């Protein structure tokens, strides 16, 4: 199985993601997204693209990406500080269940996987999440995929921020 | 007029703030909140306080505060990185109108004002906002209040983030 053959699941309407906020990453590929909270935001009233935004928040640092849909259930992200473009897909989504929300998303470079973001608001207890992680680690470079919350800084009174 | 005599307006339900996202600051007191976007977030499923969160995002830096209601329409903020507490009030709110949303919030130290955050998603065109700003600048230390968006970094394809 190669990265290009992973499922490209249908992307739920943006409000379902917004209604899932806040989410935390459970499994990621590089260290960049360890100990990270994800927030979805509707487009600004003054946005001329009317693209929503994904926020990756790690302590006091934040990466933001406006995004729009592309071919084959892709999400085309525009990293807001650089203008750098990224193409993402979802392995699966399972939003707004009785046990909350989870999803796993990935970024390929051809047959190899180069980034992975499994998110939840239920501390990784959706059986679909563990299962997707086990499939993703079988694609080339999937060996890098690992638990995102092993060594996170202590909190100071909040729950999704530190 | 002193800071303690400013209006303490009723705080709209949290969903009305969330539905206003993203907002930008129009008038602030210190430089800290210039060129800043505000995002409201519902409490995490795993939060034991069930406090929502306000996010102040300035480029790639973020301050987060969990908050709960206090006496006399106060908002009691817990800055998530330090545990430092702040007591805020709203001068007025005007959320989810035909011309979008605006509000002005302030933080006193007794009779003096020490921080001010007027937010909107309509580029400061709510007449209530200019009017509130003119009142706030008359309390002691209100002379510091000024336009928040005079020298902001260039964007790279997004609208509420840079
Ligand atoms: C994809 O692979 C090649 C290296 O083999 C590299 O030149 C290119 O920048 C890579 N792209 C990304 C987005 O990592
Ligand atoms: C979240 O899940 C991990 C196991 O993956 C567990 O060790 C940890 O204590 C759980 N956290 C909470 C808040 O229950
Ligand atoms: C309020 O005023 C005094 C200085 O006159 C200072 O000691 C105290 O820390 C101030 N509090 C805040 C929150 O600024
Ligand atoms: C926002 O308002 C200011 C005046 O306060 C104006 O100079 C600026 O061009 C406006 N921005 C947009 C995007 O219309």
């Amino acid at each position: 199985l190669t990265c290009d053959q992973l499922p490209k699941a249908a992307i739920n309407p943006i409000q379902e993601f917004i209604d899932s906020n806040p989410l935390e990453f459970e499994y990621v590929l590089t260290e960049t997204f360890e100990c990270t909270t994800r927030i979805y935001v509707q487009p600004a009233r003054w946005s001329t693209t009317k693209a929503p935004t994904a926020l990756d928040i790690k302590g006091t640092q934040i990466m933001a990406y406006d995004f729009v849909g592309g071919p084959e259930n892709s999400a085309h992200l525009n990293e807001c500080h650089t203008g750098d473009k990224q193409v993402w897909y979802f392995q699966y989504t399972n939003l707004l269940t009785d046990n909350g929300s989870s999803y796993c998303a990935y970024r390929c470079n051809g047959t190899e996987i180069i980034e992975y973001k499994c998110a939840s608001n239920n501390n990784g207890t959706d059986p679909l999440q563990h299962q997707a992680m086990e499939v993703a680690k079988t694609v080339p470079n999937g060996d890098k995929i690992h638990y995102a919350k092993s060594n996170c800084p202590e909190t100071h009174g909040c729950f999704a921020f530190y």
